[PDB]
């Protein structure tokens, strides 16, 4: 009850900033996550014994893949922490509780393959979930862990409150399907420009939370250039392996996933920042103005990619 979590001075200061990197020490990440939950939601919201057991089971169900791993989980959760800390008056206690958990669990059991690969392969998960295949599996995995003996971190909540927090987690995890982002951001853009956006309408809150999930999920493009540059090799390692599997199915992969087109990467990153990342952080800054450092850092990395093409690095 009086066992607060503390971080070394550099980490304690740096953790508040959007561009924070959690470092290479796996053992520190559960403590970093707990420190974030206590400052975001309170020392009281979770029973520490049940929380630690939940974290370790979540860790155990992340696989050893180059990008969609346990490190990504904590990175996404930190980004959500930074947003919640800079907009603390906007969210309910249940939302703060639910979103940090949703971020930690959003890629549970990811094997490094896209929904299209699962569909082309004819994987059993594609039969069970027609759309947002992986995302429905990720939420399904989250519910499984919560039902383990001594793992229910929402045990003190009422039946209706528990149903609400689980529904926030479900919608938030489903929102990490990038195919859904395009529509969501288009709809949110119009609501903001026509002044019809109201954060008291629950369906509008859902859409805003969905945008924050995409923003946190892509936050690797909003770090300092050395971090972003190195994390890009990790995502391409997954892309190229998926393309290799596409070729085994007798399908020519898209240039992005073809390891024989490694030279086309800087041009592909420009297309990504222009079509996906910049529009995402732009709309998010309009709806949540303290989230501007994300767009700032994203624009910086776009410029860095332009320098790469121009032979300046
Ligand atoms: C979903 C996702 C999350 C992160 C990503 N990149 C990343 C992460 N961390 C550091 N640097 C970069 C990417 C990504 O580059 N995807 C790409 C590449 C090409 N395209 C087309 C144009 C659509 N999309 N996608
Ligand atoms: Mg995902
Ligand atoms: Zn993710």
């Amino acid at each position: 009850g009086l066992m607060q979590f503390t971080l070394p001075v550099r980490l304690c200061k740096e953790i508040e900033l959007f561009h924070f990197d959690i470092g290479p020490f796996e053992n520190m990440w559960p403590g970093i996550f707990v420190y974030m939950v206590h400052r975001s939601c309170g020392t009281s919201c979770f029973e520490l014994e049940k929380l630690c057991r939940f974290i370790m089971s979540v860790k155990k169900n992340y696989r050893r893949v180059p990008y969609h791993n346990w490190k990504h989980a904590v990175t996404v959760a930190h980004c959500m922490y930074a947003i919640l800390q800079n907009n603390h008056t906007l969210f309910t206690d249940l939302e703060r509780k639910g979103l940090l958990i949703a971020c930690l669990c959003h890629d549970l059991d990811h094997r490094g393959f896209s929904n299209s690969y699962l569909q082309k392969f004819d994987h059993p998960l594609a039969a069970l979930y027609s759309t947002s295949t992986m995302e429905q599996h990720h939420f399904s995995q989250t519910v499984s862990i919560l039902q383990l003996e001594g793992h229910n971190i929402f045990s003190t909540l009422s039946s209706s409150e528990y149903e609400q927090v689980l529904e926030i987690i479900r919608k938030a995890i489903i929102a990490t399907d990038l195919a859904l982002y395009f529509g969501n951001r288009k709809q949110l853009e119009e609501m903001y420009q026509t002044g019809s956006l109201n954060l008291n309408n629950q369906s509008h809150r859902d859409r805003v939370i969905g945008l924050m999930m995409t923003a946190c999920d892509l936050c690797s493009v909003t770090k300092l250039w050395p971090v972003t540059k190195l994390t890009a090799n990790d995502i391409y390692a997954e892309f190229w392996a998926e393309g290799d599997e596409m070729k085994k199915l007798g399908i020519q992969p898209i240039p992005m996933m073809d390891r024989d087109k490694k030279d086309e990467v800087p041009q592909g990153q420009l297309g990504f920042y222009n079509a996906v990342a910049i529009p995402c952080y732009t709309t998010l800054t309009q709806i949540l103005p303290p989230t501007e450092p994300l767009l700032k850092a994203c624009r910086d990395n776009l410029s860095q990619w332009e320098k790469v093409i121009r032979g300046e690095e």
